[PDB]
């Protein structure tokens, strides 16, 4: 019966060092007229690179790709939290040819909040967590969008 | 609850001049059983090449992606409106070898209906317009499927 | 109002001689918090490489994409049919060189059911058919998932 | 010590039917100052598709590569001979949606002459014969060029 | 009997306004060895991007494919002249989604000499003109390489 | 005044471990008709791929591309040696995921002979060596051809 489409800006940080991998967001939520249980999905970018003077380059991307629950809590609130996988990309190039490339899947999941200031509208703001070998990364999103 | 999957013939028309650009829509509605409001999301493209003696080629492509809210009136009539995002690709080459392409987005939106003569099937009427830095482009569509 | 998202092997099998074309599915089922009726649509890929000693290669690929309807019997159990189209591509290379491609589509549908072990998990088993031409493929799926 | 490169329009016809299939010839070749053998190589590539009010598609593409040994008679006639591999392609799609693609290789034979009206001028005419499976496809070619 | 390969950086400049187009330059020279003419054929490609802070973004890249006489003077030194091909692209995406491409092909020239300081070694120099519409690119080149 | 073309199989083998890499090489000479120095470029490319019953997988790949001048020793011999480039490639997936993919560049040189047992039949036999980070690859190449 409504859906609710939002879209942001997203940034990851991992275990301290890779620093601010910028990017966006972009969910997708379904609700029931007469159901306050519904569901949502999220599908997240983000990325980074690092080039020089030298020559030496290496580029961060990560992927999240999660879905879950949703509650709509009253006309202006509701809550949710997704479970899904998360994918990570990093590049190295070592001056001046060596190329390095590896990736990997890990568990992903998330939680979040939806606003409705004014009914067609939508504030969304989230937290997305995934592992990926050992290292944590840790998205912010803040995203926009209409409920129609 | 119920979902109804119709596709068919697209017209695109622009401000007089690029004459009939031909193709094809699909949309993908999804209804409640206990609720008349409902969404449907739908994606058009349609296109037109002129080629020649000459040599002198162009190539217009329109994409138009929307969504919005349906509506069930009855048992075999329900109404909607859609809006989103135009995307048109204008290519030209000019002989021998001059090639010059652009393109740009803008907004779109869109109203139809949906009949059901019998109830797993639908027929389709919608029309799209879209405007795509100053050139109004509208589009119209006839389409049929299912109702599951 | 609730999702379910299960994935698993495919196995499919032609009439008589083409042997067994492994893979997998992947099916998306959605259900109303207040309605037994919902929708649930299927991808299916399943494929069989035969290399040699001479020299010729043969590779088969077989796509299904269908949807319909599902319907929950009870907390545990619910069952489903589904339509849509069969994709089937055969390649061959003739020592040493000689290479000879063919791809169509057909009509397919199947049916299947699901169980709910525990209320967020999916067991699932469908069958699936197409034609194609003239030969008949039936790819047998069982998937797990997860509800939310 | 001299090179010549030679371009221009080729046209193949095969065993009757196939009408006349259009494109091009390449020619590279190189001569000593002091010897009149060289050698010659040649690329051609000619093509046709056949279209419909029906929907019936078919496309046929077919490549030459050769070379062989050139000689200089006197200062503006050459002739040469070559010898290398045809390959031809062909797609034909039946409608609505059957696509059925072959390729093979086979031997390739040419011979041809060049002329040199003003000594940095080359004119070429040559004529290409490929047998691939039971098809002899054998290729016209008329070109133009520059000896520096 | 000989051959040359040169390779080193170029750097173009159009009519006045887009800046320094920087990139490389290849060559390739074949000499008998009882003459003194020979032939040389050159591959220059060079390009510059411009973003920024609002988001216009611009990028220009040159290709130059020429080819002619070599003439040795004496054991360390050798001129020689080429013409050919210059082609150009000019990609500019104008804030926040305006793409626009246009490509064009011109004549090229260029003119040039080699050192051999050390007998298998050689020092290039050359300079490269393209017009192409009405934009006149020069080109200097410094290369270095290998006669063996 | 004289090119031979040879093609024919090559077979790597790196300090120890990774076991036979297979593959081919082609090679382009050409010869003066009075003098017995030439030139000759050779292209040798090799592979290998391991995969399993767990799930681990493995490919090398090793590209060799090398130049050098020929020399014709009598009617039917010639030795030549080659300078270069060796590029290698190596991939792999840990199961069930992770893939890691690392490429480098290194020095390469060879030295081969050619046979003419009739006038225009080659017989080319070379010996290839890359180093490329600390691996040193050896490769041996058998080839057959024609001389025109």
């Amino acid at each position: 019966a409504t859906s609710t489409v939002t879209g942001g800006y997203a940034q990851s940080d991992a275990q301290g060092q890779m620093n601010k991998m910028g990017g966006f967001n972009l969910k997708y939520r379904y609700e029931e007229d007469n159901s306050p249980l519904g569901v949502i999905g999220s599908f997240t970018y983000t990325e980074k690179s690092r080039t020089a003077s030298s020559g030496d380059y290496n580029k961060n991307q990560y992927y999240g790709i999660t879905a879950g629950p949703a509650y709509r809590i009253n006309d202006w609130a509701s809550i949710y939290g997704v479970v899904g996988v998360g994918y990570g990309k990093f590049q190295t190039t070592e001056y001046p040819t060596y190329k390095n490339d590896t990736s990997d899947y890990g568990f992903s999941y998330g939680a979040g909040l939806q606003f409705n200031p004014m009914e067609n509208v939508a504030l969304d703001f989230s937290y997305e967590q995934s592992r990926i070998r050992s290292v944590d990364v840790g998205t912010w999103i803040a995203g926009v969008g209409y409920r129609f």
